């Protein structure tokens, strides 16, 4: 059964976890538990074929920053999270992206661009101005929610048909 | 930072994900969703002594049993849980502990016997009978519920300290 290996990375605080909790769940964790290293399995119907998913969930906390090589070599997707009350884990990405492009030494790694919290009314990032740092990558942007669950598969699932469209 | 790579094992069914999640989330899981493989890392004090815990939650269904001796041979402790009302996984116990004293060749390796769902009045196993199987192994038993959180915390500390007494 193919097997997709999948990192969700993003600056302290995004929702990384909320997100694959809910994924895997169906749970929204309100709480805040700095995550140093968590992994899930998880068997799901994409397009008609079973697969595999294993999820890496990454820590925020620069303190585990040297933990990222590792997981950046064997990742095959990156969820690129922030959230879109949060105009610091915006500036963010772009560092998790250089540093994903360095360490796989390529310009076409499958990466989604997450904008999570979208269930908050206190938007400091604007959608326009998220899609247009998609578009500079050519990778796709989708708007979610870990607690209503609004575009959660979707931006999995497209990250999987990312990773499918690069082998 | 002292490490301590525990392993939850144990038939399907007897709450070895609802245990690891009561353990590090304050909440019980409802739902029966089987576990392939999940892992967490997470930091706690036992005995005045900042340790990491890297959990390995396990799959009980007997079609992963290919995946054991991998996890058996990182694992330093394991957590052989069975439920109260369940005595099929009573008696899957022995084949748990025969398998990890085989893969590590030696007859100490550190476990804890946990009897889980002590919260439930549907008892098949009596306490004394789990109680003479641990001492027969030389091992600690505790009984648990990852509902009300009786003797969950106990059951992750005994078994580090198990760990820590065998150094
Ligand atoms: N309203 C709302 N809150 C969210 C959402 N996603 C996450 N949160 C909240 O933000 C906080 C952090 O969530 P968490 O999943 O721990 O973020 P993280 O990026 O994993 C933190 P770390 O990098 O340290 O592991 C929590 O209080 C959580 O409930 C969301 O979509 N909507
Ligand atoms: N009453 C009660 N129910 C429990 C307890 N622990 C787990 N359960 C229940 O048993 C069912 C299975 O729990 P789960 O944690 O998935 O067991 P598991 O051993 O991980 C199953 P698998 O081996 O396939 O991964 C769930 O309905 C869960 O609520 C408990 O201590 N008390
Ligand atoms: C016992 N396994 C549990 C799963 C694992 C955490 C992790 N799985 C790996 O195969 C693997 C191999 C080398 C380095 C890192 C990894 C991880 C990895 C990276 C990216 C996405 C998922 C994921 N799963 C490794 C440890
Ligand atoms: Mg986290
Ligand atoms: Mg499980």
């Amino acid at each position: 059964m193919t097997e997709y290996k999948l990192v969700v990375v993003g600056a302290d605080g995004v929702g990384k976890s909320a997100l694959t909790i809910q994924l895997i769940q169906n749970h929204f964790v309100d709480e805040y538990d700095p995550t140093i290293e968590d992994s899930y399995r998880k068997q799901v119907v994409i397009d008609g074929e079973t697969c595999l998913l294993d999820i890496l969930d990454t820590a925020g906390q620069e303190e585990y920053s040297a933990m990222r090589d590792q997981y950046m070599r064997t990742g095959e997707g990156f969820l690129c999270v922030f959230a879109i009350n949060n105009t610091k884990s915006f500036e963010d990405i772009h560092h998790y992206r250089e540093q994903i492009k360095r360490v796989k030494d390529s310009e076409d790694v499958p990466m989604v661009l997450v904008g999570n919290k979208c269930d908050l009314p206190s938007r400091t990032v604007d959608t326009k101005q998220a899609q247009d740092l998609a578009r500079s990558y050519g990778i796709p942007f989708i708007e979610t929610s870990a607690k209503t669950r609004q575009g959660v598969d979707d931006a999995f699932y497209t990250l999987v048909r990312e990773i499918r469209k690069h082998k």
